[PDB]
C-alpha cells in the first residue's frame, strides 16, 4: 500500500535520536555513490549505525556506508547520512525518503544532496561538480511518488510546488565559494534526471535523455529533494560526474561500479573542502540577534 | 495484485442504483477539479453519497464532493459524478476507473470527461477551454494500466485500439455549439498529457512534456478514458485551463491548488452553459424511431 | 513484494528438466506473438506444457501456445518458449523473466529473442524484419526492473552494464545469411521501445515514440535481455513488423490483435527458415577441439 509510516513513527525516531545526542544539527547532508567521505571532516563526531535506530532502513549499496554521523563542519553543527537507499534495492519512495522527514522534526533547516551522476552534457567531463539548478523525475510521470497516499497535513500540503526546488541564493554562493578555491575548471549547473536503475542505460536511452534535456543522469536524490520540498526545506544539490555516457554504438567500452574510483579517491579533496567552505552561513537563520 | 474487482461485483452495484432511483441516464459526466458546479444545473436531482453505494472509492481531494448525482439536464437524462479519484491519492487505477464499467452496465453510452489541466502549449490562456482531441499516457508505457491483469470479455477485448478515443463527430458538435455561443475567445483543442502527481511540475519537466507534443498537462482522465473506450463508451472530454505552467527559472511564481478558483468561480457559468447546450443529441441513439 | 524467487528455485526447476529430457540445448529461443511456428522445424522434439514445469508461470495470450520445446533445429540443440509471458497480464518482471535464468543454470550460452512489433520508422512495412540493434525501456525509467531488490551475486553483478546487450558478431552474421537468402527486400536494423501494454497507442504517443528515436514500439523482451546479459548470455533479436502505428488523426484504421496473421502465415516460412539458417555456428563455443 502507500506510505506505512504514521506521523508518530518520525516522531519517535527522531525523540530517540535527540536522547542520544547533544547535537542538534540545523543541516543536514546526504553522500551518495563514494561521497562517503565528507564524514571525515568533522569534529566532535557521533556515529550511528542505521541498523540501531528505530524506525531506518539500511544501505545495501558498496560505496554507501549506512551510517548518521552527527558533527561540526567548519563551524556549523550538521548530520549526515554516510550512504542513503535507493528504489533499485526493493525500497518503496515512502521508505527511501523517511530520513527527510526525520531530519525536519529535529529542527534542521537546509539539506544538501549529493550523488554520482552519468553526464549527458557533452561539455561535462569525468571529475567535474555540477550544481543542481533543477531534475526531470522519470518515475514520478507514472505515479511513483514518495507522497502518493493520504496527505499529512502536519508536514505539508497536498500539491506542493516543485519550480523552485534548487534555492537559488545557494546556488549563488556555490558558484561565489568555487571562485575562493581557485578551481582551473569552472562549476558546472544543470538538470539532474532520476530513472530507475539498476542497469546502465543503452545508448539511445542516454540520447533520449540528452534530447529531453537532462545534464546528469542518476538513480536517486529526487524523491528526498520532493520530500524535503514538501516539509519546507531549504535545498541545494550537486552530483559528482563520475563518467561519461556512452552516446555511440561504436562502444569503447561500457559503465561499471568502479565509478567509486571517481569519487572516494580522484574528487575527494576537492568536494569535502567544497561542502566545508559551504558552510559559511545561510546565513545561519535563528530567529533574531 | 492486478484488478481486485469480478464482474459482479459491477453487477451488483449497477443493480443497487436500479433499485434505489427512477432514472436511467444514457450520458454519464465525470467532474473534476473545480468544475463541481455543472451539478447545479439538473432537475429532478437525486443525489448518493460515494460511501453509501457498495463499491464505490471516496474522494478525498478538495473540490471533489464525492457525490453521484442523477438527473436531467437540458432534456437529457444522465448522471454526474461530482468529484473523481487519482492515483495520487492511493488508488490503483482498478479502483479508480470502477465508476465507468458500472455505467456501462447501467445503460450507458456516451461518457463526457472534465478536468482542470496546466497549460502547456503557449497560445492557450487561462480560463481557455481545450477539447481533448487526443492523450499521452505516461503511467502506461509503464505498465501501469487499468487494464492489466487477465481480461474481462464481458466487457472487451485483450488489445483494444486507442487511437480513435475522442469521438471526431462529438468534437465537430462542440465546435458548433461554441460558435452558437457568440464566445469571443476561441475553442482550443489538443493533447492531453497524464503524469502521477501530486506534486508540480519542474520547469525541465514542463519544457519535455511540451516538446513530446501535449498541449496540457493533468493528474487524470486518461485511466478512465481506456476503461471506456474498452468497454464501447462513446467518450467526448475537455480541459479547463485553470494555469499557465512554470516554463522558465527566472519564476515570478509556482502553481498551487487555488486553481479551484478558476474553475468553481471564474469559468463556471461558461462551461456549465456550454455543457448544457452539448446534451442537444448524440443524436440520442435509441434502436428505432 | 521484490523478487519471490530464489536461487534454490531456479536450481529445482532446472533439475527438473534435466532429470526429463535427454536433449542439452546450448541455444535458447524466445517466440512471441504469432511467431509460434519456429518450433515445427524441430527434430527428436520434446514438449512439455508450462503448467507440468514446477515454477514455471502460463502464457494467457492467443498467439502464445505456452510450450517449452526441446529439439535440433538445423544440427543445433536448443530449447524454446512457444510463448512467453506479459507484464500487461499482470506478471511481474522477476516471474515473465523466470526462464532466462533457468535456461542460464541448463548451460545455455545464447538466446535469441524474437516479438512482433508495430513499426515506427516509416522506411519500415508490414512483413519485414528487424534486427534489434538496441533499446529503449520505458517501465525501466520508473523503477519497474527485473532486477529490483536485493542481488543474486550467482548470477551477476548488481550495475550490469546494456549498452552492449545485443551482439555485434550476431548481427553480422544475420546480415551474412540474409544475403545468402536471395531475399528481395532488405534486411532492417534499429532501437525497439518497451511500453506496459496492453492498449495500443495514440497517435500522439506514435509520435512521441519516433521523436525519442524508437523504430519498432512492443510490449515484452527487454525485460528478458536485461536478466540474460545480467547473467552472462550472449543475446541477439529481432521483431517481424506485424503492422504500421497510426500518426495521422485522419485515421484510416486502427491496430487489432489480427497481426498474428502477419506472422503465424504471411511471414511463417521466411523468418523460420531466416532462423534455421542462423544456427550456423556462435561459433558454439565448447571450450577447446
Ligand atoms: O551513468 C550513470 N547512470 C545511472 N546512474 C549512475 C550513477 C549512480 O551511481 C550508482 C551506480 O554507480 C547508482 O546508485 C547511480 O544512481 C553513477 N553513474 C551513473
Ligand atoms: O499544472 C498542472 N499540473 C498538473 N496537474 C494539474 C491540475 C489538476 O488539478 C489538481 C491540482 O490542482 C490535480 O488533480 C491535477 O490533475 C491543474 N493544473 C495542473
Ligand atoms: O503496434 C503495436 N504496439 C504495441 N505492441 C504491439 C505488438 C505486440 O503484439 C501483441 C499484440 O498484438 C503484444 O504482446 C505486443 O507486444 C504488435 N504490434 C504492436
Amino acid at each position: 500500500m502507500q506510505n506505512g509510516y504514521t506521523y508518530e513513527d518520525y516522531q519517535d525516531t527522531a525523540k530517540w535520536l535527540l536522547s542520544h545526542t547533544e547535537q542538534r544539527p540545523q543541516v543536514a547532508v546526504i553522500c551518495g555513490s563514494g561521497l562517503g567521505g565528507l564524514v571525515n571532516k568533522l569534529t566532535q563526531a557521533q556515529t550511528f549505525d542505521y541498523s540501531e535506530i528505530p524506525n531506518f532502513p539500511e544501505s545495501t549499496v558498496p560505496g554507501h556506508a549506512g551510517r548518521l554521523v552527527f558533527g561540526i563542519l567548519n563551524g556549523r553543527a550538521c548530520v549526515m547520512m554516510q550512504g542513503r537507499f535507493h528504489m533499485y534495492e526493493g525500497y518503496p519512495f515512502w521508505k527511501v525518503t523517511f530520513p527527510v522527514r526525520v531530519f525536519r522534526l529535529l529542527g534542521v533547516e537546509t539539506l544538501v544532496v549529493t550523488n554520482a551522476a552519468g553526464g549527458l552534457n557533452p561539455n561535462f567531463e569525468v571529475g567535474d561538480i555540477m550544481l543542481i539548478r533543477d531534475h526531470i523525475n522519470l518515475p514520478g510521470f507514472s505515479g511513483e511518488n514518495p507522497l502518493r497516499g493520504p496527505n499529512e497535513e502536519r508536514f505539508g500540503v497536498r500539491f506542493p510546488a516543485m519550480s523552485d526546488a534548487y534555492d537559488r541564493d545557494m546556488r549563488q554562493k556555490a558558484h561565489s565559494t568555487w571562485k575562493q578555491m581557485g578551481e582551473q575548471r569552472e562549476l558546472q549547473e544543470g538538470t539532474y534526471v532520476m530513472l530507475g536503475g539498476p542497469n546502465f542505460e543503452t545508448v539511445a536511452e542516454c540520447r533520449l535523455l540528452r534530447n529531453l534535456g537532462a545534464d546528469a543522469v542518476g538513480m536517486s536524490t529526487v524523491p528526498e529533494v520532493i520530500v524535503a520540498r514538501h516539509c519546507g526545506l531549504r535545498v541545494f544539490g550537486f552530483s559528482l560526474i563520475t563518467n561519461k555516457v556512452i552516446m555511440d554504438t561504436e562502444s569503447q567500452g561500457k559503465a561499471n561500479h568502479e565509478e567509486v574510483l571517481e569519487a572516494g579517491k580522484q574528487a575527494a579533496q576537492k568536494l569535502e573542502q567544497f561542502v566545508s567552505l559551504l558552510m559559511a552561513s545561510i546565513p545561519v537563520s535563528g530567529h533574531t540577534g
